């Protein structure tokens, strides 16, 4: 147990996502709204989200985060897994955030092109990393279903 993975649990304990939502970038139309903390770990989180996100060149995500620990360069690596596979990697990058603040995180996300929604529905995995600069402070899992 080391100084790192003590100060990695202390950003976790003081960490919550209170909402998220996704929109058609071109259109700003709201595609997908929850409430429900898919950053917490040791637990396979479930999103049906609309087929049509697929055909969506950019979609615009905001999450709203309150974190009491101080963060230097709180960042996102998130890998689009197909039945174990990982086909895509996006790195996002919020920056310093201040302790005990609540905070709106917007970040424009760029489309591949698809396999279509019925061979993809169930079969996807979002692995996040939640980072402060190169320390890993949790690995969290959403399984797609495209509606
Ligand atoms: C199929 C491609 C997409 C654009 C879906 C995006 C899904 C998410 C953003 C859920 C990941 C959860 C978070 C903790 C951010």
């Amino acid at each position: 147990m080391s100084a790192k993975d003590e100060r990695a649990r202390e950003i976790l304990r003081g960490f919550k996502l209170n909402w998220m939502n996704l929109r058609d970038a071109e259109t700003g139309k709201i595609l997908w709204q929850g409430t429900e903390d898919l950053s917490v770990p040791g637990v396979e989180h479930e999103a049906r989200v609309p087929k049509k996100i697929l055909k969506c060149k950019a979609v615009s995500r905001e999450l709203n985060f309150s974190s009491t620990e101080q963060m230097e360069k709180f960042r996102l690596e998130q890998k689009v897994y197909f039945k174990g596979q990982c086909l895509e990697e996006w790195f996002f990058e919020f920056g310093f955030v201040i302790p005990n603040s609540t905070n709106t995180w917007q970040s424009l996300i760029e489309a591949a092109p698809m396999m279509p929604a019925s061979v993809l529905t169930g079969n996807v995995i979002i692995e996040t990393k939640f980072f402060d600069d190169d320390l890993l402070v949790s690995t969290s899992r959403v399984r797609l279903f495209y509606v």
